[PDB]
């Protein structure tokens, strides 16, 4: 059974073979160090004389008690300097700080509408399809992004994003929903009626999640709302990663955010990528400010928006050792890019989502990709459109390009009127033309994304033949 250099459990609280061995010792009211003192005469490790418990972790505590350390007390944590192997699952990400903190008494919030919903993050396969990818949601269900469904909470990799101000968990309370019981009941019916599987210590019930431990506040509009009264920082507010596989994970992350600024390095021409699209859509209070926020955006209005936080530095040019090296792609379903803002979560959706292809034309295809759209919120068409003829938007999601390829024949349509004043009947072979290749269905979505793209903003070989054919008339 491993422990940290201060003989607390993988979970952040004291083990009961300590706390039995400094009770008989007379020691229990003591402080933190001299208990140790005491635990190293009795030859630390082996002072239990049924246990080897190995050093696993190291960490700085408060000097409270041994009897009273929770997670609460604990500031850093990092692997133990001569502990040769991998580590076992720990609270919190190693090289991280730690940070402590009815809503009154925690932010200082004015009404419940200026607390920010945190990103909760699980890699764990999708029962839909077979996937195995990092789904969000709460630490109850999460959603997979590859098809919208709901799954149940599994054992795995585990992330809370970056830190909003004032955060918060919201999570459907059917102690309130139930209307025997109604809103304004007790703590103990809350916690009876949540079904959900706390922590439960003589100190009350907590959750560890994804870096962070979190407790129950209070229930407004019948949710529930927890907050994460521990928290782990590994750099620019991100919790890091625990649970099976996180080591590597965190090997990552530590590489890149553990910095005094994060530095973000495009590399090459800035595309509007999904990279990029989510880091701006951060700094965006609401999905209808970040349609207008991404409408002309180039690399200098990004630059200046993302340093205006204080927490990065964009640069371009090439790919740099521990940079944030954006422009060759990279899955967006990550513990990197594990943005809390509401723009970010709509971001996200958009360029995760895939098609039910079967033989289907692209006018089906599109009904369908319109269809997932709107679920994901009633910006999001007007966001896409926005990218795409505003600005200058790469991607390959299916459902985002069979959306835009579908209304290529009103933008041919339009075009043409533009260029000639008019629509003439010796045109229509060119709409025929496009109609004939929408029963190609997938395989012709590549070839109208650049054909809209070339009319959007006015060569490649799909385009080539599109537009050969218009010179003939
Ligand atoms: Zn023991
Ligand atoms: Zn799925
Ligand atoms: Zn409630």
């Amino acid at each position: 059974r491993y422990v940290d250099n201060n003989f607390c459990g993988p979970d952040g609280y004291p083990l009961e073979c300590i706390k039995d061995l400094l009770a008989r010792a007379g020691k229990a009211s003591c402080t933190l160090s001299e208990q140790l003192d005491f635990i190293d005469t009795k030859r630390g490790v082996y002072c239990c004389r049924e246990h080897e418990h190995e050093i696993a972790w190291y960490t700085e505590r408060s000097e409270k008690s041994y009897e009273l350390q929770t997670p609460f007390e604990i500031k850093l944590a990092k692997k133990f300097d001569t502990f040769n192997g991998e580590c076992p699952n720990f609270v919190f990400p190693l090289n991280s700080i730690i940070k402590t903190i009815r809503i009154r008494s925690v932010y200082p919030v004015a009404s419940p509408n200026e607390c920010n919903q945190m990103c909760l993050s699980t890699l764990m396969k999708c029962d839909h399809c077979g996937e195995t990818s990092w789904q969000t949601g709460d630490f109850v269900k999460a959603t997979c992004e590859f098809c919208g469904t709901e799954n149940l909470t599994k054992e795995g990799a585990t992330t809370c994003g970056y830190l909003p101000q004032n955060a918060v968990v919201k999570i459907y309370c059917p102690a309130c929903h139930n209307s025997e019981v109604g809103p304004e009941h007790s703590l103990a019916e809350y916690h009876n009626e949540s079904g959900l599987k706390t922590i439960l210590r003589k100190g009350g019930r907590t959750i560890a999640f994804g870096g962070c431990v979190f407790s129950y506040v209070g229930c407004h509009n019948k949710c529930a709302y927890w907050v994460p009264r521990a928290s782990a920082n590994i750099g620019c507010n991100h919790t890091g990663v625990v649970g099976e596989g996180s080591e590597g994970l965190n090997d990552n992350l530590l590489e890149i955010l553990q910095k005094e600024k994060v530095n973000i390095n495009i590399v090459g021409d800035f595309k509007l990528n999904e990279e990029i699209a989510i880091i701006l859509a951060s700094f965006s209070a609401s999905t209808s400010a970040f349609v207008e926020t991404v409408k002309g955006l180039d690399y200098k209005a990004f630059k200046q928006i993302v340093e205006s936080c204080g927490n990065f530095k964009v640069t371009k040019g090439k790919a740099k050792k521990g940079a944030w090296n954006i422009g060759e792609q990279k899955s967006i379903l990550s513990p990197l890019y594990a943005f809390a803002s509401e723009a970010a979560r709509v971001v996200r959706s958009i360029f995760s989502r895939t098609l039910e292809t079967a033989q289907n034309s692209v006018r089906v295809l599109q009904k369908a990709a319109i269809t997932i759209l709107d679920g994901i919120s009633q910006y999001s068409l007007r966001l896409i459109d926005a990218m795409m003829f505003t600005s200058d938007l790469a991607t390959n999601n299916l459902v985002v390009m069979a959306y835009i390829t579908g209304g290529v024949v009103q933008l041919t349509s339009q075009w043409l009127t533009n260029i000639f004043g008019t629509v003439y009947e010796k045109l229509k072979p060119v709409l025929d033309w496009l109609e004939e290749k929408f029963k190609e269905g997938v395989e012709f979505l590549r070839d109208g994304w650049e054909i809209v793209k070339f009319i959007s903003t006015c060569i490649k070989e799909s385009v080539q033949t599109f537009f050969k054919l218009v010179n003939k008339f």
